[PDB]
Order: C-alpha cells, then sequence, then structure tokens
C-alpha cells in the first residue's frame, strides 16, 4: 500500500486499495496507522463504493453508530472518525477543510499549553446536549494530546463571556493556520477518512447552491480524559448509542 | 479560450491557449476579461513558458515593473496591477497557493461596515522606507468595483489609536479569507498564474517543510487607488 | 443666582446655593435643567432635608416622575431620560459611582467611526428593541452613542463582529478623561440626563449595606439621525 | 494618634494623625510602610508644609532616592522603582484625578486556567528592552502579583496579535472599577504607592491647564517569578 504525504503537518493520499469490506486485516492495519499519523487520509478512484460496500468498510476499523469544528462536541461520547464518500458533485466548488488538532496543541508556547491542559470548555447544541470538555484531551491510541474546541463551544469554564471568546478566537486561530490545514478538491470516487479526535473539519459553501451529495459513516469515539485522567462531565446527557 | 470556474466566489482555469507574447488580441482580451471577472486564474499545461517568453506574454498586459495574507506592495502609492507567475520547480508535498478576493469581500459588508470602510484610511508602510496613506476602498480602474485595500503592509488606520486599529484589521480580515471568498491553489509543472493585485490578497503557505521550490514572477505596473469620493492615495514617504 | 462649578473637562458639575424640594423656584429649576443638559451629571450637596416625598415634589419641577456599564433599561423603546438619586445609608468605605458622557464620546470620534455608529443599530434585550447607536437628543440635537451592557447584537453584523464592535465603543465611551467617579456624602444628590449617559455601579464595599432613593422621569423614543425610530 | 481609613475594599487607604518629614519615629514611619504593603496606595491630607527637601527626607525614610495609560513605573528596566511619593503642588481648577490599580488582588483573582497562563507568560517591556515575568513575587509581602501594562510590547513565544488580545484581557481584570482608586487632589494631598503592586494612571480631562506635581521615586530590587527566576535585560 501507498500512502503519500499531501502536507507537512496534515494529509495523505491512498493507493493500491480498492477500498471495501473483505480487505486484508494487515492492508486494514497499514490504513489505520496511516489515518492515526496523518489525521485525514484521500483514496481516488474508488467508483466502486456503494452505501453498503462503505459501511462494510468502515466495520473493518471500528464501530459503526459552514463552520469550524470536531464533529458532534456537544455529547460526551464523541465519534472517533467517519468515512465519507462522494456521489453528487457541483461543477465548481464544494472543497472541505481539516485542521490537525494534535499539531495545533504540541505548537503551542508553553504558557498555552499550562493554560488548555487546565481550561474545560462546555459545548453545547446551539434535542438538548451539554457536556463539559477538557481544552486538551489525551488521544487513546497514539497518547497525543489534542486540543478540543470547535464550533460547537459555548463557553470555557470558570470564564466570562468577554475572555471566553477572545481566548476561544485565540486558539482557532491556531487551529484553522493555513499551514496546519488541508482543502480537498473532491472528484467522483474520491474518498475521506479521518481522526474525529484529533480533527476539525469545515465544509466550504462556495458551489452557489448547485447540488451536492456526499454519504457519511460514523465510527463510535470514547469520552475524552484530560491530562490528569479526568473524563468529560455530562450536564445535559445523554450518551451516544449502538 | 475556454474558461471553468473554479469557485463560485474566486477563481477560474483557462484551457485552449498557449502562452506566449505572440497571442491574438481576441484572445489576450479574453483572458483579461477573464482575470478581471474572476481575480486569479490559471493555465496548465503551459511547459513551454520561460523567463523571456513568459515576460514577453506579461507585456500583452502591461507595463513591467508571503506567509501573511497580503495585496503587493501596497506602502507603495502606485503598487503593482497584477502579477504572473509560473512555478519552476515544486515541491514534492505542500506548497499551495491562497488567494482572496477583495471585490467580493467589500460587497458582502453589512451597510454599516460599508460605511466605515468607505471613509477609512490605512497606513501602509514596509516596516528605503514607505509609508503611503490609502483608503480602505479602492474604486477599481478598468471595473469600476469597489474593493477592500489592507492586508499585512497595513501598519495602522488614520486617526484611529492601536487598540481599535488592530481590531478593525481584523474584523476585516476575518471576512477577506473568510474560506468561501478564497481559493487555494495546488500547484503542477507548467502550472501559470495571473491575478488582479487591485481585487485580490494572496498568502504563501510553509508546509512542504522547507523543501526547495521555485517560481517566477512577473510584476506589472499599476496606478494610485482613488477611493469612493475620488481622493487619491498621499505619500509620506518615498517615490513611485 | 445659584452657582454651578465644572468637576472635569467632559463631565459633571456641581450646583451649590439650593435647597431642593417642591417649592423650588421657577429660575432655579431653569438654571438646573440647564446645568444638567450642558454637564450630563449635576451634583448637590449638604441636602439633609430630604426625604421621599420631598425628592419627588422636586422631581416633578423637572419632568414626570414614574455592576456594569450601561444605560437605564435601554431594552426599551421609550427609556428614561433622567433620574433624581440621593444617598439614604452609606457604607463606611466604598461605593462610588461612575458616569460617562455619550454625547461627547459620538463628538470625540473619528468620521469613519462616526459614519459607522450614525449607520449602526443594536438589539437590547434583558438579563427586546432594536435602536439606533446613535441617538439625536430630543432637547439639546447633540447626537449621542446608544450603547451599554444591554446590547446583545449589532443588526446585520455576526456574533464576533458584535463583541468587537460594542467593545471597540464601550471603550472610548467608558474612557476615564470621559467619565466622572463619584463619592457619596449623605445629604448627597445625583441628578443625569438618562439619553446623554452610561452609568454603572462599583461594587466595592464588601457586605456593607448600601441604600439609595431613587426618582426616574419618563423619556421618549430615540430617533437617529436620518429621523428614524426604535 | 495615627489612624488607617480604607477607601475601598481591595485598594486604598488614608492615613490621618500623621506629618510627614525626616523626623518621624521609627515606629511611624513602620505604621506606614505596613498600609502602604497592605492597602497599595496611600493618603496624606493636609499637608501644606512639605516642600522639595521635606518630600526628599521623608522618602529616605522608606527607602534609597533616586502618562494617561494605565501602567506600571518603568518597566522597560529590569530594577524599577519599588515605590513613589508624590505631592501636589499647582492644581488645576477641574480634573487632575489620578487612578491606581491593585495587581496583588487581581491575581488572587484570576480563575486558575487563567493563574496557570500567567504564572508562567513572560512580557517584553520597551519605551530598551526587558524580560519580566507577568507574575511576580513580591520581596516583602510574598504576594503574588501581575506584572504588565503600557510598557508592555509583546509576550515571549506568542505573536503580535496574540500578545495584544491576551493583554486587553489581564487590563480588564487589573482595572476594573472595584480594584481601582480614583483620587480627586487637593492641595496639601500626598499619595504613596507600592509600583510592585499597582498600577498607575494619570487622567487627562483638565483642559489646558498646567497641573504641578513633585515625586520622589524609591529604589526597588529586580523581579522574580514564581519559580525564583528573574528579569532579563534586552
Amino acid at each position: 500500500i501507498t500512502v503519500k504525504k499531501l502536507g507537512s503537518r496534515i494529509g495523505a493520499q491512498i493507493d493500491g486499495v480498492r477500498l471495501g469490506g473483505d480487505l486484508d486485516p494487515a492492508a486494514v492495519n497499514e490504513i489505520r496507522a496511516a489515518l492515526l499519523a496523518h489525521k485525514v487520509v484521500f483514496f481516488r478512484g474508488q467508483h466502486q463504493l456503494d452505501d453498503a460496500e462503505q459501511l462494510a468498510f468502515a466495520g473493518l476499523l471500528g464501530t459503526p453508530i459552514n463552520r469550524w469544528h470536531t464533529d458532534v462536541t456537544f455529547a460526551a461520547n464523541y465519534p472517533a472518525a467517519s468515512v465519507l464518500r462522494a456521489v453528487s458533485l457541483p461543477s465548481y466548488g464544494g472543497s472541505t477543510l481539516w485542521a490537525n488538532t494534535a499539531a495545533a496543541y504540541a505548537e503551542l508556547p508553553e504558557p498555552l499549553k499550562c493554560l488548555t491542559e487546565n481550561l474545560w470548555a462546555l459545548h453545547t447544541n446551539r434535542p438538548d446536549f451539554r457536556t463539559e470538555h477538557p481544552v486538551v484531551r489525551v488521544h487513546p491510541e497514539t497518547g497525543e494530546r489534542t486540543l478540543l474546541a470547535g464550533d460547537f463551544v459555548r463557553s470555557f469554564v470558570g470564564l466570562d463571556s468577554h475572555e471566553s471568546r477572545v481566548l476561544f478566537e485565540v486558539l482557532q486561530r491556531r487551529i484553522t493556520m493555513p499551514e496546519n490545514t488541508i482543502r480537498w478538491n473532491w472528484a467522483p470516487g474520491d474518498v475521506a477518512i479521518w481522526d474525529n479526535r484529533a480533527t476539525q473539519h469545515r465544509a466550504i459553501d462556495d458551489y452557489d447552491d448547485q447540488h451536492r451529495l456526499m454519504h457519511r459513516v460514523t465510527l463510535m469515539g470514547d469520552v475524552p480524559v484530560d491530562v490528569y485522567g479526568q473524563a468529560s462531565r455530562v450536564i445535559s446527557g445523554a450518551p451516544m448509542e449502538i
């Protein structure tokens, strides 16, 4: 299997792989290794994939279930990863952004490390979920610390409205720096997988309003732990199921 | 020539044309049309290009003269109108480039911000020592469109203090650099880019791990900007 | 007749020679409205004669009677024009109040900011009305900035834009040069134009008890410089 | 006979029952030192005697002798003033108040994430360049106090835009009115402030009126952060 780096901090393309549910366990393994190391990986020309064949291949990586955000973070046990397939694409626009929340963290100045390591945020959905997540989580498989924030954040705990907004923007500025991100131009047969535990993503609304359809499969993740081993606190449950 | 839209607010790719200083006027005019409407145009497969070839093709467009979002050399009063840029040797990964539409940014402003910007002036400096008060809104000499003039050379706004100047600057830079208003170009060999420096900002991305990278650029002479009441930029230090 | 002393270059005055009450002189009552309009906040010392009925009585000769930086209940379309406030029992330390001059704040704005605010509208809710961020003063014709802590947003702007711009404005409005901080003493009475000021209490007397009696006059609806109304 | 009255709950006191000069008892000049430490800025009314030689004489009793933006005195220096003495000479007919803010109370009240940030944050001070901690430990009281103010040009390891934003977050907490005192200057007024645990700010609301004050600024040791580290010069 070939994995080519697309950027120094994030992104990688993978070929020599016909995505589907009957993959050799060692191919599935090299893909995961790449996914964890590159945060978002891309597959071209998987015109063969359909909804069910895609659902089947995601079953191999884990347990199936605009603006900058990590997926569903208003819930305590939000997704670990997602498999997204292009199905109907607009003649122009419709490209997608991802940022590396692990690298964002590692690159912090130590003062900002100390602050984030001790900062918690309340994540809300504008069904009513409210959750208190650490701003730094320890990645369950890599041990890498990653910044947890994004659009679902409503406030930092213990801080006033003004300071919350301002610090949020400071961190979002560092996460979404172009050097730390990748913009993907979708072509038919394109497939994207990303580690929702070490990324944020953002749809770009620049196909005016043509027709756009992508299919998505989401894998189960677990509750974030901060650097001291404390878990996210649910304020308005409940967890995600299945 | 055939022109393909890359995004709803900025960018187009043009096929059906070989680049040289011997192109048909009817083709040069379709390209200037295309550049003016799309703000940045991309040509692929232009392998034949070469320093003097490229320089000769920029000549049909005007008179020949990075990691921070900016408009080219705005610390000068009559800064460049346009640039033609060619990749020579590219890194193995990374090394893309961003452009944003400062014309579309102005048009989308909320009414109160239109007022503010229409009456605001910035001091652009080269941090030789250039200093130039520009309007924050310039009226484009060919399209008549209003466009935002800011970017990384803006040292401050006229009649505003540092704290408010830095805060308003951000508010403006945020709207200009909205992903819906930008294009990010993955460079390939044979790639040429042309942008209207009078209606855009650009930003190089440093993510090829300081591999080696070479691009050739020809810049074209531009006019002094005029605000929406017909007043022109003022020099404080330096010459055209 | 009476006396008026400037407490600062942009705001506040102290008036001497007057015994506040409902039997007060027409000329007196007139030099006071004059002083209030001109100086935005006015103070009288030594008024130990006042109870609530006489404070009111006097509020009637001026008009019609009824924390964080703010203008009084702006989330209301027709919010109060002016207040009459006296100390009842003060703490032993702290307890001072701030006023800021919104009219001078406008005047001092750079043209770019003038043009912005003359064209800006804000959403004022509680704890819901849209006002001009500049209102023409129904008596002085002075232009004044109408913001303050009741603002939830600016019409047409997004959340990051609203906050950032509100702070820019509030920072100019509450600039020390443009405010007055009053140290209360018994017998003290403050009168201010709610249509040309913001005010803020200071919570710096710990748990001591602090008690004030206030009468509020009726204010009209703000109109912008285009004759537009909330 | 010497009485100290609190002026606000977080900052300020007036000291009555004292005439200033070089002749005060050790115990008196010590009553003054302790009030200064605990209240951060202290005021003396009706001190019509003092002159430019009486002030100096008194200053030496507390130490070793030597504007409308919130700041801490001369922080572009590695070893700035520990305290200053200020007397009114000629005052405008209106305005001319002064503001002080308590940088010890401000630190103490930071939420813990901010404490963490500030205990580890360092600032560059330029009028000359110097590197101070954002939290300094006070030589006498032990108190941790915020070291910021207008002479700060940037934070170490943060970019221009980041520095600015955080600087304002800090300043906003330091200059909160509950944490400040605004002194209305009267002739014969003497103010004394601890420059190691305060910021101060002149208010410029008296138009074109000559405001004449006379200051005696005492000597101060170099700052250390919560790890015993010290300020650097650049």
